[PDB]
């Protein structure tokens, strides 16, 4: 397993390293995004999380296709406000509640080293 803890301050570089295979290593939910939130890369453990299949879900839009419950000022605003901004670094609890028991989880949302692409951590709280 991959050693590196969530919200760690430098952790947009040690995963600028970590392909697929290296990213299902994590203790703890990842999702690199695009700025239109398209999904280009998703770990095992967010999979477990959320019960989604973390092959299906790439190329899907996660506001639009893949969690609706996202869709709201507190978590898509941001993730927007951020995109334009060209710099987002939050951290904030929510409650998945898609098509799935309601889990509440930690969220940390982080602009990525790669281009135009963002990470998002999840862990169970």
């Amino acid at each position: 397993m991959e050693h590196v803890a969530f919200g760690s301050e430098d952790i947009e570089n040690t995963l600028a390293k970590m392909d697929d295979g290296q990213l299902d290593g994590l203790a703890f939910g990842a999702i690199q995004l695009d700025g239109d939130g398209n999904i280009l890369q998703y770990n095992a453990a967010e999979g477990d999380i959320t019960g989604r299949d973390p092959k299906q879900v790439i190329g899907k839009n996660f506001f639009k296709d893949v969690a609706p419950c996202t869709d709201s000022p507190e978590f898509y605003g941001k993730f927007k406000e951020g995109v334009a901004s060209g710099n987002l670094n939050t951290m904030f609890e929510y409650t998945f509640d898609y098509q799935m028991t309601p889990t509440k989880v930690k969220v940390h949302m982080k602009k990525a080293l790669s281009g135009d692409s963002y990470w998002v951590f999840v862990k169970r709280v």
